[PDB]
């Protein structure tokens, strides 16, 4: 007997197109999404070229429309040059992404004043999300308060961070956050097995106490999001390993296992992979869209999942219970038992749907 879930939403994926298509492209990354029970993704802007200007966004939109198999929205990225220039295209994006820790030269902000300028110029009704670790959480929260608006914190990974956000919520501040599965299901205890290259990720893997704190503070976590960050094994195992894990194909099975064990409820999962993504990012419903899962099937994660071009996974060897059997997307069968059945280009930019515009005052 299968359980019918709504179309799940992953608000944090790296699909690598343009410019990194040996790691993933829209077609392979959205195949991975569908096989993970995800019907809508929000793609990050740290591509090559990065999505930091209108021409780059226009290119990425066409590449996504041609390659995506599930629906999507595309983030814009903040740069040291683009504050006050994105007003005409801002509403067509998922939101604005700020990379506030170590990043590329194109996305690097060298001063908190540049963060302020983005918060002051980006349209006030549109989402802002930040890669903000440790004290950077507190710093970006201060900028948000100075500019009188909300912020969403990506991939919270530490006891320190979740407790800070908890304290901010207790003071009524408009902050939301997401957590990635590797910060719930892996820790320092796994670094020996992974090795130093595969184990590289930002935020880094936490201690057992960090992991425990995230679970104990589940009420503070608004969303789950994979931070699907595919790189090839050659890259992960080479001399300058890039940080990141693929995660679209493993996120839902890992979380269903936890539901099975009573660590969180099915509702808790659906708030965090459906309702709260919708409401924080003002993402539209997908008509005639659902995911059927088998909660009884026990399996072991293999050395690579079928679809991501990363062709490796840090969750190899973990025992999970729960699997995606079928996905229907806008009335068409998109996935059954390991076969993706919608072509590249089936997916659409949800920000172009009438119901997908973010409401604003005239
Ligand atoms: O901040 C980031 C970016 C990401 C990537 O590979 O794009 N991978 C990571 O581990 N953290
Ligand atoms: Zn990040
Ligand atoms: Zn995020
Ligand atoms: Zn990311
Ligand atoms: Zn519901």
């Amino acid at each position: 007997k299968l359980v019918r879930l709504p179309g799940l939403i992953d608000v944090h994926v790296h699909l690598r197109e343009p410019g990194g298509t040996h790691k993933e492209d829209f077609a392979s990354g959205t195949a991975a999404a569908l096989a993970g029970g995800i019907t809508m993704v929000c793609a990050m802007p740290n591509t090559r070229p990065p999505i930091i200007d209108g021409p780059a966004l226009a290119l990425a939109q066409k590449l996504a429309e041609a390659g995506a198999r599930c629906d999507f929205a595309l983030f814009l990225g903040a740069s040291s040059e683009n504050a006050g220039t994105l007003g005409t295209v801002a509403g067509s994006a998922a939101g604005l992404k700020l990379y506030l820790n170590e990043t590329t030269s194109e996305l690097r902000l060298d001063s908190v004043v540049q963060w302020m300028e983005h918060f002051e110029t980006w349209p006030s009704h549109l989402p802002i999300v930040a890669h903000a670790e440790q004290q950077t959480v507190a710093a970006v929260l201060m900028v948000a308060q100075l500019t009188q608006r909300s912020v969403h914190i990506c991939h919270v990974a530490r006891k320190e961070e979740i407790l800070l956000i908890k304290a901010a919520k207790a003071r009524g501040l408009p902050v939301t956050c997401e957590v990635a599965p590797h910060h719930l299901f892996l820790s320092h205890d796994d670094l020996e097995r992974l090795g130093p290259g595969k184990g590289e990720v930002r935020p880094e893997l936490g201690s057992r106490q960090d992991v425990e704190a995230l679970w104990e503070n589940m009420a503070v976590i608004d969303c789950f999001a994979s931070d699907h960050a595919p790189h090839t094994l050659e890259e992960k195992c080479g001399s300058r390993p890039p940080p990141g894990f693929p995660g679209l194909e493993t996120m839902l099975p890992l979380l269903l296992t936890a539901v099975s064990e009573g660590r969180l409820s099915l509702d808790d999962l659906l708030q965090r992979l459906h309702h709260n993504p919708r409401r924080i990012f003002h993402l539209p419903p997908q008509e005639d869209t659902y995911v059927e899962v088998d909660l009884e099937h026990e399996w072991t994660i293999p050395s690579h999942m079928p679809f991501s071009k990363a062709h490796w996974t840090p969750f190899e060897g973990q025992k999970v219970k729960g699997t995606v059997r079928r996905v229907v997307l806008r009335g068409e069968v998109a996935y059954i038992d390991g076969q993706v059945l919608v072509p590249p280009g089936y997916g659409q930019d949800v920000r172009k749907w009438p119901q997908g515009a973010v409401p604003q005052l005239p």
